[PDB]
């Protein structure tokens, strides 16, 4: 399948341990697909200051389209020193690995894979 319905745990930025998916653009998209096919990635919802206590590069899930049964269809952008690997549209957060912490929600999306 070209898109995999996802229930994303939603992570408060200050419980996150692991705050990327690696030092590359290649590798955190790499990474971020492998932790979504295993249901191990987290989603942080971008806000003021939540950012810069994340690690570089970021993996942002981006809104592709104007959503099948609660799923808001995203698609991945990477960023490095300001720089996006992709062209997409709104952001939606920015995807961490999950170990575990308490999530405060759930976020619906069909993911281009």
């Amino acid at each position: 399948k070209t898109h995999v319905q996802l229930s994303l745990p939603v992570l408060q930025v200050r419980d996150v341990l692991v705050r990327g998916f690696g030092d590359s653009v290649e590798e955190v998209l790499s990474e971020a697909r492998q932790h979504l096919k295993d249901g191990t990635c987290g989603l942080v919802e971008v806000e003021k200051g939540v950012l810069p206590q994340l690690e570089q590069p970021y993996v942002f899930i981006k809104r592709s389209d104007a959503a099948p049964h609660g799923h808001v269809m995203v698609e991945l952008v990477a960023e490095l020193e300001g720089i996006q690997y992709g062209r997409s549209g709104e952001t939606l957060g920015v995807l961490v690995p999950h170990v575990g912490e308490i999530p405060v929600a759930y976020r619906k999306v069909l993911l281009r894979k």
